[PDB]
């Protein structure tokens, strides 16, 4: 097995600046080269490291021949620097953003938000990580050697053509069910191996698929200790056998490396349309962990962090967000999937470019749907009632609290700081507060993070 690639950990320079270059290059997957896109390289991106309380300016060079934008997913920053569809960086052009980091330690990420093209641009290879540190987290004595016992794990599926090129399409099928493929990548490599010191291994898991939800576990069933969610540390570890992760979500887990025997991180079959076609109809390796006897001192604390109380609910503004799909989209998509894949496509279970909607509207860039309060908790009620698709619903500008998730109180490891909530044929409720402003010219997005739904209308803008 190839060794797991580790995103460079990119800090500020003497002038408090970080340079990102967006560009095309070449990658090799199982023998055949593909044109890929990357930040500061051919594929994927670095891990931009930020400290709570410190400004940094990011200089962003668009070295594509097409428009793109750069969105910091998870960051509580003004709309100006949020990099939603209105933050065009022109091909050949340079844009600079000041990020004033004021939130708990967390693993966030970044990726394009090009209007109507976000799915293709991620599929082409564009994604990096954001490691936010603060004063609280460095006191915990967690595994902290980057790329040794503190390892980013970005999991994505891709589909490839006969010539080896990435085979991306926004069509009637993928607009309905998402883009998914048959090859799993972990930091860009097919089934890599990571060499991990005895003791505690820390993994920062990102589900960076366009459309495929995942479910982590190990091959010998050893536990994961969940220490952190999208928006950072939990109050204390949650110990699990398996860990479902939606598109765009991050969890940090600790795994015990307690003797010399190799095991795999795997992902278990999910009940989501399309996502259990072979080879994903059985447990599927993500990466091989190979124990090694070098220095490590990282520990698992009893107690991680102190989070705020849920605010009381009386008097909060409530906003209804109904997600919906043209029924014509569902049918033709369900059909195209059966024609192409046969009966396996359903295991576990006409212009489409505006067929997906929130509150009966496809995303309009020039009409924000509302102004949200600044600095005041609101309750957003997001409903997927009336359709059968999975919608990981994500809200920019914020880390929120899930009050109920698709019909139940959140699981314990999902009850902390989140920027994504599951919506799937039921209704979810989040408590949300915006500490920063967003004008109509640079509004915040709230959207399904199944990328093809987003691209085909399941997005709204809002101001603060
Ligand atoms: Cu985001
Ligand atoms: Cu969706
Ligand atoms: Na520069
Ligand atoms: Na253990």
């Amino acid at each position: 097995r190839p060794t797991l690639p580790i995103p460079d950990l990119l800090t500020t320079d003497a002038r408090n600046r970080i340079q990102l270059t967006i560009g095309a290059g070449q990658s090799t997957f199982g023998g055949k080269t593909a044109t890929t896109w990357g930040y500061n390289g051919n594929l994927l991106g670095p891990a931009v490291k930020l400290q709570r309380g410190k400004a940094v300016t990011v200089d962003i060079y668009n070295q594509l021949t097409e428009e793109t934008t750069l969105h910091w997913h998870g960051l509580e920053v003004p709309g100006e620097v949020d990099g939603g569809p209105q933050g065009i960086i022109p091909p050949g052009g340079k844009r600079s953003v000041t990020l004033n980091v004021d939130q708990p330690a967390a693993t966030c990420w970044f990726h394009p938000h090009q209007h109507g093209k976000t799915g293709r641009q991620v599929a082409m290879g564009l994604a990096g990580l954001v490691v936010i540190e603060d004063d609280e987290i460095l006191k915990l004595m967690l595994p902290k050697q980057w790329g040794i016992d503190d390892v980013p794990v970005i999991v994505q599926d891709k589909k490839f053509s006969a010539d080896g090129q990435i085979d991306y399409q926004l069509d009637v099928m993928t607009a309905a069910v998402g883009w998914f493929g048959d090859t799993l990548l972990t930091n860009g490599a097919i089934y890599p191996q990571h060499a991990a010191p005895r003791g505690w291994l820390r993994l920062r898991l990102l589900n960076g698929c366009n459309a495929r939800s995942l479910n982590f576990a190990t091959s010998d069933n050893r536990p994961l200790y969940v220490i952190a969610s999208d928006g950072g540390l939990l109050p204390e570890p949650v110990k699990v056998s398996e860990l479902p992760v939606l598109m765009g979500e991050r969890f940090e887990v600790l795994v015990e490396v307690n003797d010399n025997k190799p095991f795999d991180l795997v992902t278990l079959p999910v009940s989501q349309m399309g996502m259990a076609i072979a080879p994903f109809d059985k447990p599927h390796p993500v990466m091989r962990i190979q124990p090694i006897a070098i220095s490590a001192s990282g520990a698992l604390p009893d107690t991680l962090s102190s989070l705020p109380a849920l605010p009381s609910l009386e008097g909060l503004t409530v906003r209804k967000l109904q997600l919906s799909m043209d029924p014509m989209l569902d049918m033709m998509g369900m059909q195209m999937l059966m024609e192409k894949y046969g009966d396996q496509a359903m295991a576990g279970m006409f212009d489409f470019h505006h067929a997906n909607k929130i509150n009966g509207q496809a995303f309009d860039m020039n009409k924000p749907m509302f102004a949200a309060a600044k600095g005041q908790y609101e309750r957003w009620v997001i409903s997927g009632v009336g359709d059968m698709m999975l919608h990981p619903f994500h809200i920019h500008g914020t880390q929120f609290r899930i009050l109920s998730e698709n019909g139940k109180p959140p699981a314990a490891h999902r009850a902390g700081w989140k920027d994504t909530v599951k919506v799937e044929g039921n209704v979810s409720e989040v408590l949300v507060k915006f500490n920063h402003d967003a004008p109509k010219e640079h509004a915040y997005m709230a959207h399904c993070h199944l990328l093809e739904h987003e691209d085909t209308g399941m997005m709204l803008g809002f101001t603060v």
